[PDB]
């Protein structure tokens, strides 16, 4: 198994993945914060305070009651200052011109500020092909939702295998997966895993035993009194899990 | 069973109020056409809703492609919807769960639940998506459509996926009023079936409504890209309605 830093130098690595992997190595963080807040002040305050501890800030811009593009400009400044990527967890699922406009256009103009977005694969590769039309020109990346832990989840084996093929077939845009474990043996792909809690699975299980790269964590940090301490606890846990599996 | 009329179906014991309202106006107006209003400007959305409203039972929106969205725009659409008698279906294809999906439906800038009679959802995450939506949607007297089938190339809605969608709808019948599908997926007449991918020249209204047993055609560019949108709308309405009358017996 190769280090984040070496993976960033792989021949076939996507530029956004490379950028992500470098900063994870520099900062010793594979923690993605899920910033599930409804006010812009809260979002930016968290971004600024926890920025040093994270590789990535995951947003839902569509729950921001006071969204404006200027709010996103300020978030970008923090992302640049503190060195993290912005991932809008929009879970795109439409196709064709609809999905291109949902990514590029409307009020949110997600593509203008989101380094990464994600997509569901169930509609077939039209979802990624449509996002691509926007995303390639704008030098972005995409994550495919390959597995799901939620009760009744219908991502079968075939479903998951099909996610992985679609990513491979679209490697110029798709940079990895949202998943419960390693789903692809190609080190150019990132694996991001939600449902992580210290007390759900633990960072040790997700990164150590299941082979994922990045933990996504929301309530475990956000609902805590001291968010920085919490973020740091999660960072140290996931990073050690990572160092432990390298050799 | 027997093939009941839209108007009679609206009187079924177990019919959802929104589905009843929909079926009544479908019968009253002789339309089972849903316009897909895939436009990026509020003025064109409202112009089309006003002009075509008499010919449609439903207007399907993507609020998130509207470059000049405001809630006042949606207030204006509601007035048109009331005047001409059609429902508003935001095709948001919800897929998150828990408090996220609740806030995506109730909150943010769009406040979808405040104006959308109907929304839809993907079932792939499990029943969490519906359960999350229904915490908002039930109090606000709304309905939901589950995406049970897809014709798009490489779609992964297997038989099992489709049966699971039907199951989920039956287990959440206080909120779920029907399906997005290419064909009939449930034999319960309380459930609506809406079918996209329809054009006269894809499948025709005759095939979708007449042979495959779907209730409503969803039509976008076949109307929107035409010179005379009203004529096209009327063309699709007459095709879908006649296909429906032809299957009743």
């Amino acid at each position: 198994e190769l280090s984040f830093g070496a993976r960033a130098e792989l021949p076939r690595i996507h530029p956004v993945a490379s950028k992500l992997l470098r900063l994870m190595q520099k900062k010793e963080t594979n923690l993605c914060l899920s910033a599930d807040v409804s006010l812009a002040r809260e979002l930016l305050q968290l971004a600024d305070a926890l920025g040093p501890s994270i590789c990535m800030l995951k947003t839902h811009v569509d729950i921001l009651n006071d969204f404006t593009l200027d709010v996103m400009k300020e978030l970008i400044t923090l992302a640049k200052c503190h060195e993290f990527l912005i991932f809008e967890d929009r879970k795109f699922a439409d196709i064709g011109n609809t999905v291109k406009k949902q990514y590029e256009g409307g009020i949110f103009k997600i593509a203008s500020w989101a380094d990464l977005v994600n997509a569901h694969v169930v509609p077939g590769s039209g979802v990624v092909k449509g996002l691509q039309e926007v995303g390639l020109p704008l030098h972005r990346g995409c994550l495919l939702i390959a597995e799901m832990s939620s009760t009744g989840s219908l991502a079968t084996g075939d479903y998951t295998r099909a996610a992985v093929r679609m990513a491979e077939e679209h490697s110029e845009f798709v940079v990895g997966f949202i998943s419960g474990s390693r789903v692809s043996m190609k080190p150019e792909f990132l694996h991001l895993t939600p449902g992580v809690q210290l007390e759900y699975n633990s960072p040790q299980e997700v990164i150590g035993k299941r082979g994922s790269d990045i933990i996504i964590v929301g309530r475990g940090i956000i609902s805590a009194a001291d968010r920085l301490e919490a973020a740091e606890m999660y960072r140290k846990a996931a990073w050690e899990a990572y160092l432990s599996r390298l050799g």
